[PDB]
């Protein structure tokens, strides 16, 4: 009986294995614009993808990650809220059954209709293992999704869906550029919290980009054709794979802009 999104194991039941999920500094989190108090003393957010590595795409059964080399210096956040800088590993989406639903972050009690989560780890640490056991040890990029106009830069990612339909599932994924999934602006909100799946552990620095992107119906619909399921169970569809907005439990939320 393993964790997922379901009515007898999705995040309402998660705090039994992960007492965590309780915990003092967990996401995601409703961002209550009006007070989220502009930060002048936030340095610009540098967001360098130029060189980055891919390797491969998994259905890990919950949801899809992109997974990066991170064996060498590219691929790199830092500035904004961030001291030192922090390697890209791995990227993922959080979506819906509906284009109602979908993001985990929500901007005024909003949910846009997915949410990318770019996950990166102090190199401070030496690795994500490592920086995992500490409370400044990951640094995760956060961009909303909106149904619309496509977005040209996430098709190469829509094509391989198919080759990785049901858990367990990987393949090749190479030269992906995840600088075509960032939105013109770098303004954004952020706040201390947590992994949004278990172990749902409290490392991370949030950072929720304000502009959205747009992908296009059909995008979203290939997404939600992938399945929770091994292949030979009963189909499940991939859908609805987000936790909900948590107690702020008094930390303040920063914005980067006026
Ligand atoms: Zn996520």
């Amino acid at each position: 009986h393993h964790w997922g999104y379901g009515k007898h194991n999705g995040p309402e039941h998660w705090h039994k294995d992960f007492p965590i999920a309780k915990g003092e500094r967990q996401s995601p989190v409703d961002i209550d614009t009006h007070t989220a108090k502009y930060d002048p003393s936030l340095k610009p957010l540098s967001v360098s993808y130029d060189q980055a590595t891919s390797l491969r795409i998994l259905n890990n059964g919950h949801a899809f990650n992109v997974e990066f080399d991170d064996s060498q210096d590219k691929a790199v956040l830092k500035g904004g809220p961030l001291d030192g800088t922090y390697r890209l590993i791995q990227f993922h989406f959080h979506w819906g059954s509906l284009d109602g639903q979908g993001s985990e972050h929500t901007v005024d009690k909003k949910k846009y209709a997915a949410e990318l989560h770019l996950v990166h780890w102090n190199t401070k640490y030496g690795d994500f293992g490592k920086a995992v056991q500490q409370p400044d040890g990951l640094a995760v990029l956060g961009i909303f999704l909106k149904v619309g106009s496509a977005k040209p830069g996430l098709q190469k990612v829509v094509d391989v869906l198919d080759s990785i339909k049901t858990k367990g599932k990987s393949a090749d994924f190479t030269n992906f550029d995840p600088r075509g999934l960032l939105p013109e602006s770098l303004d954004y909100w952020t706040y201390p919290g947590s992994l949004t799946t278990p172990p749902l552990l409290e490392c991370v620095t949030w950072i929720v980009l304000k502009e959205p992107i747009s992908v296009s119906s059909e995008q979203v619909l290939k997404f939600r054709k992938l399945n929770f399921n091994g292949e030979g169970e009963p189909e499940e569809l991939m859908v609805d794979n987000w936790r909900p907005a948590q107690p702020l439990k008094n930390r303040q939320i920063k914005a980067s802009f006026k």
